[PDB]
C-alpha cells in the first residue's frame, strides 16, 4: 500500500479531496478514525480506521506518516471499485416489474399449440348479412379431430373467440396418448 513518498497535505486534502468527491455522488459520510501503533511485535505502524456511509468498517496501515491518512483514504476509494460483481440471483421476485396482463392476441398462440403437439390451424368464415341485425357466423377448425365452429356478433368478436373455441378445447381434449 506504500507509494507516495512526497504526499502529506497541510492544506484541505488531496485523496481526500478526491475521497470527498465520489462520496457525495453516493450520499455516504466520510468519517475517520485514528489508532496509531498497535502492532504488538513492536511494529508502532500507523492503524488508521475509516468509514463512508454508517455500516461498513473498513481501514488499512501505512505507518507514522501521509501513508496512514492516505492508506486509509485510498483503500476507501478501492471500495466502491469493487462492489461491481454481481451478488443476487438470477430473475428477482417482485410482485409487479413489467405489466403482465400475459398475451394479448390468441390467433397467434394457436397455432403455436399446434405445432407443439402437432395439429391442424386454419379459420374460415361465413358472415349472416342477410338483412343486417342477423350476425356474423365463423367456422374454423383446430386439433386433429374437432372442428372448432363459432359465430360472433362482429367480424373481430368472432376471430378473437374463433381461437378461444378450439384454444378453450385443446385444454378439454384429454385425447393424446395414442387412442
Amino acid at each position: 500500500g506504500s507509494h507516495m513518498e512526497m504526499a502529506g497535505d497541510l492544506s484541505a486534502g488531496f485523496f481526500m479531496e478526491e475521497l470527498n468527491t465520489y462520496r457525495q455522488k453516493q450520499g455516504v459520510v466520510l468519517k475517520y478514525q485514528e489508532l496509531p501503533n498497535s502492532g504488538p511485535p513492536h511494529d508502532r505502524r500507523f492503524t488508521f480506521q475509516v468509514i463512508i456511509d454508517g455500516r461498513e468498517f473498513p481501514e488499512g496501515e501505512g505507518r507514522s506518516k501521509k501513508e496512514a491518512k492516505n492508506a486509509a483514504a485510498k483503500l476507501a476509494v478501492e471500495i466502491l471499485n469493487k462492489e461491481k460483481k454481481a451478488v443476487s440471483p438470477l430473475l428477482l421476485t417482485t410482485t409487479n416489474s413489467s405489466e403482465g396482463l400475459s398475451m394479448g392476441n390468441y390467433i397467434g398462440l394457436i397455432n403455436r399449440i399446434a405445432q407443439k403437439k402437432r395439429l391442424t390451424v386454419n379459420y374460415e368464415q361465413c358472415a349472416s348479412g342477410v338483412h343486417g341485425p342477423e350476425g356474423f357466423h365463423y367456422k374454423c377448425k383446430m386439433g386433429q379431430k374437432e372442428y372448432s365452429i363459432g359465430t360472433g356478433s362482429t367480424k373481430q368478436e368472432a376471430k378473437q373467440l374463433a381461437a378461444k373455441l378450439a384454444y378453450l378445447q385443446i385444454l378439454s381434449e384429454e385425447t393424446g396418448s395414442g387412442c
